[PDB]
């Protein structure tokens, strides 16, 4: 059923993805790398005291605070949803091998019984209405770029001046590049404007993953994570194999002489992709305006900030269903990419821009190093982009692609199982747009709050309510997928964007509250994804610029968890046992040092002004900018803090670009 073509790095098609400079050449050849991360300055993730601390703390918390999740997956009582063993990983050392990314997900979708297009004309109108409401009356804004971020293929530059020039030039030449692609001249568009080529695959650590303790044996068991070998990936699963990666860490002793305590494992690794920046720039120039529109006009459904901000909406509901989606990015459908492009053309968007967008969602992928002695292979032919990888993580609008797919998918699930009486309001495009516009503003008896693959579905009192309960019961039974589009189930311990929905004895939205997930506090403080990069002088370019600051926002973020105090005390006690020092004093010192370091980066902060003006969000973001790529957005951050982390291209240049893209 068509194996994707594959080319070794030595092949000219792969060589052309890397410019003639040392960084790009090194990225092309980089071999498998592993090693302990520097968890905090001077502390390695495999330090024997640190592991002893994690062993004691994870056992203690699990023993004293067993999960409180009912049969319907609602969290109550102590606010705990699983054991605390997820922290038992040797951070920096990956499971082996990581997966080869699937070149085509068509068979994966068909075999999971998911549809190859909108099932009914109503659904077709709703997906298209989503495109019309999201992309219509957009306002230009400057194109912001993360400081220190890479341009990936083909230059691999991390220099801000170079990145700004690449982006400006890309906005100037996107039209000529898109028209070349409309003529089938992808090699020309790539050679002349670097628009095309491939995504560059980097494997990221998912630092904590499930682990259970077998009461029978007293031995810990890590969750098996299935990975595809090369044959499987290039044949869409027709050949080759899907098998459990090895998380066994015993090897670290033999290989590096690192002591491995019982029940500690190698980390789960996930594929992540960096896009060719010249192609992404023109897409980001439209995506940000779209985010601004949906987070303002449709803030009810899409703009989520604090626990209370979420709580206000959910408290008004009579029923709240916390859904889960299996493997969202890999199952994301290429037919939606095509439906979206078709609808943008219908709205009058420039064809050359739609073509760039379409191409960014069919691009080849260059696999670097999934394991020792493996990799350095290009999947797909850049001369004619035709992959179906699902949704690429580094595409310039991935968050929006997942949000559009899922928001309509959940609305369809509510229509299908609970509100057939609303079907008559969706007769054609005009009526579909009116209905979706009202639904997204939270004005219908069926509602939702969502972001990509996380969501909570709601029902107020009314005719749909009774159906809502049957849908919830169908999810609980878990025998039939309620959607024809993606694999949907209910979340075990319902949460939304990091906050757990804590129910009381009534088990009703009206008396439930959103609280911080104490397990996420533990993940962030003791299993960060990256080391502190103490050798990177410019802190704003680090993955974790000011780790100490999170101590100042901790109470605000996690204080409402029922066992907040208990956890902080267990930490103090266990850290004393392991290090013979106070964890609280250690964090207070780090907070002081980082607060002083911060004033050097903030123009408005006096040589030692302090943190008085900063919000909890500001602090969480400065300690972990990653939260700005999955939890919050630019407007949620104080302006002077956003500037520490991001730089932009002039709105004058983007304003002119946008005028040439958008309809009349
Ligand atoms: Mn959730």
């Amino acid at each position: 059923p068509r194996r994707a073509p594959a080319f070794p790095l030595s092949d000219i098609k792969a060589q052309m993805l890397f410019a003639n400079n040392i960084k790009a050449q090194q990225a092309s050849k980089r071999s498998f790398k592993e090693g302990a991360i520097e968890t905090y300055e001077g502390l390695l993730s495999v330090d024997p005291r640190f592991l002893s601390f994690k062993n004691e703390l994870s056992r203690y918390l699990t023993d004293h605070f067993p999960a409180n999740v009912d049969e319907y997956g609602r969290v109550y009582g102590n606010g705990v949803r699983t054991n605390f063993f997820g922290m038992r990983h040797m951070n920096g050392f990956p499971m082996i091998p990581a997966t080869w990314p699937l070149a085509s997900n068509l068979k994966k979708r068909a075999d999971a019984d998911l549809a190859d297009g909108p099932v009914s004309e109503r659904d077709n109108l709703l997906f298209r209405a989503a495109v019309r409401l999201m992309f219509s009356d957009l306002e230009p804004v400057p194109l912001k770029i993360r400081k220190g971020s890479s341009t990936c293929i083909p230059y691999f530059s991390n220099d801000m001046g170079t990145k700004i020039e690449i982006a400006e030039r890309a906005l100037e030449k996107a039209e000529e590049a898109g028209n070349l692609m409309l003529q089938g001249k992808f090699d020309d568009a790539y050679q002349l404007h670097q628009m095309g080529g491939a995504y560059y695959v980097v494997y990221r650590a998912q630092s904590t993953d499930a682990i259970t303790l077998d009461p029978k044996t007293g031995k810990f068991v890590s969750k098996d994570r299935m990975v595809a070998d090369f044959e499987y990936a290039v044949t869409g699963g027709e050949q080759g194999s899907l098998f459990a990666a090895s998380k066994d860490a015993s090897r670290l002793k033999e290989q590096y002489g690192i002591d491995v305590p019982d029940g500690f494992f190698c980390e789960r690794r996930r594929t992540a992709m960096g896009g060719p920046f010249a192609l992404n720039a023109p897409i980001m120039a439209v995506a940000q305006p779209v985010r601004n529109k949906i987070y303002s006009k449709y803030a009810y459904t899409f703009h989520h900030t604090t626990r209370l901000n979420k709580e206000e909406k959910v408290k008004e509901w009579s029923l709240c269903v916390a859904t889960d989606v299996s493997d969202h990015d890999t199952f994301w459908p290429g037919w939606l990419r095509d439906l979206i492009c078709d609808e943008l053309l219908n709205m009058g968007y420039a064809p050359w821009w739609v073509k760039l967008f379409e191409t960014s969602l069919k691009l080849p992928v260059y696999v670097g190093a999934p394991a020792p002695e493996q990799g350095h292979t290009l999947l797909g032919d850049p001369s004619n982009p035709d992959l179906e990888v699902g949704l690429s993580s580094g595409q310039g609008a991935t968050d929006l692609m997942g949000t559009l797919l899922m928001s309509i998918t959940y609305l369809v699930m509510q229509l299908d199982h609970t509100a057939p009486h609303l079907n008559s309001r969706i007769k054609d495009m005009p009526s579909a747009c009116r209905f979706l516009d009202s639904y997204w503003q939270g004005h219908e008896e069926i509602r939702q709050i969502s972001k990509s693959d996380d969501a909570m579905l709601g029902w107020t009192k009314g005719r749909a309510l009774v159906g809502g309960h049957r849908l919830f019961e169908m999810l609980k039974e878990g025998k039939v997928n309620p959607s024809p589009y993606m694999k949907i189930s209910y979340e075990h311990g319902g949460a939304f964007l990091g906050d757990i929905l804590l129910y009381d004895s009534r088990r009703e939205p009206g008396s439930a509250i959103f609280v911080g997930n104490i397990n996420s506090m533990l993940n962030n403080q003791f299993s960060p994804e990256y080391g502190v990069q103490s050798g990177v002088r410019d802190r704003s370019k680090r993955k974790r610029p000011f780790p100490g600051l999170a101590w100042a926002s901790m109470k605000d973020t996690y204080g409402a968890c029922p066992i907040y105090s208990d956890v902080l005390e267990a930490i103090e006690r266990c850290w004393w046992n392991a290090f013979g020092e106070s964890y609280r004093a250690y964090r207070e010192d780090m907070l002081k040092r980082d607060t002083l370091e911060l004033s050097r980066y903030v123009a408005s902060m006096a040589r030692q002004a302090g943190l008085a003006e900063l919000t909890p969000i500001d602090l969480e973001v400065l300690a972990d900018p990653n939260k700005l790529q999955y939890k919050w957005t630019e407007a949620d951050v104080s302006a002077n803090i956003h500037e520490v982390l991001m730089h932009g291209v002039s709105v004058e240049k983007t304003e002119r670009f946008l005028r040439s893209v958008m309809p009349r």
